[PDB]
Parts: C-alpha cells; structure tokens; sequence
C-alpha cells in the first residue's frame, strides 16, 4: 500500500545506481504525498534533475533544493511551506528519509537521507520514509561528501520516478 519512489542518480552525469524508499503514507500521509509527487513531477515541478548540494560522511545527504541548488531554496506542493505533521516516527539509523527545515512548521521540498543514527534530531524533524533498496548506493554517494558537505563531485538525481 505504502508508495515506492526511486532516484536514479549520477556524478558528474555518469550513471551510478539507483535507490528505490518507500513513503510511510500510512503514517504521514500528507508528507509522503509531497515527496512523491515531487518524485513523479506530476504538478509540474520536482526532483528530477537536481542535485545533493550537502553530503556529510557520517551522518547525512541533503537534497531537494529544485529552485536554488544550494540549500536556499525549494517548496512543497502546498505552497512555499507546510507543517509538522507529526512526530511519531523516530531517527532509528541508516536509510531513514526525513524533511529538512528552518524552524517549526517550514517544510518544502529539502529532505535528507541518514547514513548514521541521529536521535537529536528525534521530536523536530518529520521522519517519513526508509531507504528499500540500493543502500548501498548511498554508501557510495557518502564518499563525495566532506567534514563541511561540500561535494567534490556534482551528485544529481538524473530521473525519478514511482515503481
């Protein structure tokens, strides 16, 4: 029942694999459905093409700054912003989806996938999906990252889509 999304993603336009999440709707159902249709482009804009501007070893990739490329910009489905829709689910370890934010109730389209456990993060961001398959494709997008999150490879999602 709950949707699967993929990304196929490159460095520096070179094919390198593909990671499929699935999207706890069952949950957090107005989350996932803002990532999914970002994932599809069915309303006209979404991921397909953007890039993993901050990836830090140990810890996390962030993308889904469609608009800005760089962690200023993106939105969500329902406007600019959306709210927390809840808290129910926790930072637990690797592969776990959750949205970046600026503050309470500041959701767009930025998300980030955990390579590590990060309970601090528990009660303030909105958990809302798992990597399925092709962890270890980001294991080896990690390894472009650095200490700061600059890449030293451009990391794009080059398609998406739902399976």
């Amino acid at each position: 029942v709950n949707p699967t999304v993929f990304f196929d993603i490159a460095v520096d336009g070179e094919p390198l694999g593909r990671v499929s999440f699935e999207l706890f709707a069952d949950k957090v159902p107005k989350t996932a459905e803002n990532f999914r249709a970002l994932s599809t482009g069915e309303k006209g804009f979404g991921y397909k093409g953007s890039c993993f501007h901050r990836i830090i070893p140990g810890f996390m990739c962030q993308g889904g700054d469609f608009t800005r490329h760089n962690g200023t910009g993106g939105k969500s489905i329902y406007g600019e912003k959306f709210e927390d829709e809840n808290f129910i689910l926790k930072h637990t370890g690797p592969g776990i989806l959750s949205m970046a934010n600026a503050g309470p109730n500041t959701n767009g389209s930025q998300f980030f996938i955990c390579t590590a456990k990060t309970e601090w993060l528990d009660g303030k961001h909105v958990v809302f999906g798992k990597v399925k398959e092709g962890m270890n494709i980001v294991e080896a997008m990690e390894r472009f990252g650095s200490r700061n999150g600059k890449t030293s490879k451009k990391i794009t999602i080059a398609d998406c889509g739902q399976l």
